[PDB]
């Protein structure tokens, strides 16, 4: 029919070109006589204004510049139909508009700094702490806010290096090698790292700190 829209997808970031067409607006009423089309609402008339805009003669709704979907993910926008003599020939239209995803923030550590403890006994398997990172981008549909852990680095490396393990989903830092001395190395600092797209994306550090208990 006429004076119908289906609702519209957008992919954030989009590089246009700008101004872009997404989907026409119009009257059976335009037979008969010149009809003005136009738009209202948050994204169009009212803040953020301007990012939307319909063109006057042909009812082209026109996106001017990238969507950003963590800003605004969805706006509900009206389309109007007005003849050469001023009256509107249509209700206004509900214009539903969704912002879609595309991978474009850096995982978070929550904190810069974790810290955890272990008795020097602990057995290997032992579970010392978990960290966490968030990423703002859609992890439902997507791996693009999916985290995968690893450690960077391990500082000293008495008795040796690699003695602990990330898990690679939970943030669970674990020991996997005997030989803790706190007399020897009282605490390790560990540089830990949290990567999206599963491990094949961006990644952000962190430090976890772990005290051998006294
Ligand atoms: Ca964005
Ligand atoms: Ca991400
Ligand atoms: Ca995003
Ligand atoms: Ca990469």
């Amino acid at each position: 029919r006429d004076w119908v829209v289906a609702p519209i997808s957008v992919p954030e970031n989009g590089k246009g070109p700008f101004p872009q067409r997404l989907n026409q607006l119009k009257s059976n009423k335009d037979r008969d006589t010149k009809i003005f089309y136009s738009i209202t609402g948050p994204g169009a008339d009212s803040p953020p204004e301007g990012v939307f805009a319909v063109e006057k003669e042909t009812g082209w709704l026109l996106l001017n510049k990238p969507l950003d979907r963590e800003e605004i993910a969805k706006y509900e926008l009206f389309g109007h139909a007005v003849s050469e003599n001023g009256a509107s020939v249509e209700d206004p239209m509900n214009i539903s508009i969704i912002v879609t995803d595309q991978n474009d923030h850096k995982p978070k550590f929550t904190q810069d700094t974790f810290r955890g403890s272990v008795l020097e006994g602990v057995l290997p398997g032992t579970s010392v702490m978990q960290v966490t990172a968030t990423d703002e981008d859609d992890a439902i549909y997507t791996y693009n806010g999916v985290v995968a852990y690893s450690i960077h680095s391990q500082e000293p490396k008495d008795p040796h290096d690699l003695m602990f393990t990330i898990h690679r989903s939970t943030g669970t830092i674990s020991v996997i090698s005997s030989g803790l001395d706190r007399e020897k190395v009282p605490e390790y600092t560990l540089t830990i790292q949290a990567t999206d797209m599963d491990g094949d994306g961006s990644t952000t550090t962190a430090v976890a700190v772990v005290e051998i208990l006294d």
